[PDB]
């Protein structure tokens, strides 16, 4: 509709999204976090509800549950969460905040409303939930 | 940094969230279809290869402005390339120390069936997408930044 248009849209969905992924990498360095996006989406959900499970963590995620389980040691060998063998299953790992996890949302989320701001600052309010839905309809 | 009109930030992070799991969702199919129909091509390999049906024997150099993922990323990718033969690393005639990229046989033969596939994903992908709403989501994602 036509395949040089839907491949242009395809091609600007995916440098955007890499762009947006490495500049706000890029800002939590330059405050000294050597943290990734990653590592940022997986601590939002742990700071909104602790003690998620790997697999409920799976299915927020995205990912395969090789990466996702990758991710999660790189946090977790950088001091942000804590993995425990679970009170209602052997088999299942509960996945909690660390107390260095808990101190970084003020900043982490501080960043990132700034790298937000900016990034967004030629979109208008009202063009938000457009694009959303675009996005949601997408695949 | 500050205006009279800010957005909410959770409205942001969630298109933000949107917008990435989106694009990997969309690479990870595709990539997914080649396979199934009998292509190892990824996502990245196959941008590249779209480049060179463009303009084969392009610089290694400005391949890289067109690719992003600035040098070495591209460069690792494009070895990848070379070893899977669908590509050919050629020293500048002119200007040295320059590369030039060439499609080998098999890098020209791919052309048709993989756009065929990629063709035919697109507008899967898209078909919930309306022709009005297609150069507005290719607006905002441009402005974003
Ligand atoms: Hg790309
Ligand atoms: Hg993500
Ligand atoms: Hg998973
Ligand atoms: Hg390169």
């Amino acid at each position: 509709k036509d395949f040089e248009k839907l491949y242009e849209a395809t091609t600007k969905l995916v440098s955007t999204s890499l762009k947006v992924k490495d500049d706000l990498k890029k800002m939590f360095k330059q405050n000294g976090y050597d943290i990734t996006t990653d590592h940022y989406a997986l601590l939002r959900f742990l700071w909104e509800q602790d003690g998620i499970s790997q697999i409920d963590l799976c299915e927020k995620s995205c990912k395969d549950k090789s990466n996702t389980t990758r991710i999660l040691d790189v946090m977790k060998n950088k001091g942000l969460i804590v993995r425990k063998v679970d009170v209602k299953d052997r088999r299942k790992f509960q996945i909690f905040l660390t107390d260095l996890g808990r101190e970084l949302e003020e900043p982490l989320n501080e960043i990132a409303s700034i790298y937000a701001t900016e990034t967004f600052k030629s979109i208008s309010d009202e063009e938000l939930p457009l694009f959303t839905d675009i996005l949601d309809r997408i695949g």
